[PDB]
């Protein structure tokens, strides 16, 4: 996250890390056994670590827990990013209290100039690097469709949308991928692309997750 603010210790109860040895992606806890992620997140061997603060520091909050299957979106294109949302289901249940809890899924889409809180442990220079070990936020608004295609002609899908600043200085960025745009207690979308970071006119790209709502449902119900 670039231009954001330390969140505080387990404010985003919903946030997680994914780790495959060292951070990599992040994602969110919908259920006790299920996290939404990016499917350009996906490897085999992941960790879900759930309750974190300080990923490189045990501070007590921490759950621990492997993953037993990814699912990536049966239509997930790495080339253009389109569908770019996985689920990963937990070995065991996590144990849900005031750090630990799911984020409810969205029961409609979200509007351009709908404010959202946007989280990870993302690099927080443009690229400039340096990688931060508590959670970083970011507060901001969805754009509309018509600034988010002419930010990136060619490029954006119905099942994606802009967030940010067009000025610059406030975006996510790599290493927060996978991880949660959160408005109105809805999760609305899934930190997925950009050009650089925090650039001016380009804006960060998320995956529109209310389009996925009736795909997360039925797999969860069947896996
Ligand atoms: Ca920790």
């Amino acid at each position: 996250i670039v231009g954001g603010y330390t969140c505080g210790a387990n404010t985003v109860p919903y946030q997680v890390s994914l780790n495959s040895g060292y951070h990599f992606c992040g994602g969110s806890l919908i259920n006790s056994q299920w996290v939404v992620s990016a499917a350009h997140c996906y490897k085999s061997g992941i960790q879900v670590r759930l309750g974190e603060d300080n990923i490189n520091v045990v501070e007590g909050n921490e759950q621990f827990i492997s993953a037993s299957k990814s699912i990536v979106h049966p239509s997930y294109n790495s080339n253009t990013l389109n569908n770019d949302i996985m689920l990963i289901k937990l070995k065991s249940a996590a144990s849900l209290n005031s750090r630990v809890a799911s984020i409810s899924l969205p029961t409609s889409c979200a509007s351009a100039g709908t404010q959202c809180l946007i989280s990870g442990w993302g690099n927080t220079k443009s690229s400039g690097t340096s990688y931060p070990d508590v959670l970083k936020c970011l507060k901001a608004p969805i754009l509309s469709d018509s600034s988010c295609k002419s930010a990136y002609p060619g490029q954006i899908t119905s099942n994606m949308f802009c967030a940010g600043y067009l000025e610059g200085g406030k975006d996510s960025c790599q290493g927060d991928s996978g991880g949660p745009v959160v408005c109105s207690g809805k999760l609305q979308g899934i930190v997925s692309w950009g050009s650089g970071c925090a650039q001016k006119n380009k804006p960060g790209v998320y995956t529109k997750v209310c389009n996925y709502v009736s795909w997360i449902k039925q797999t969860i119900a069947s896996n």
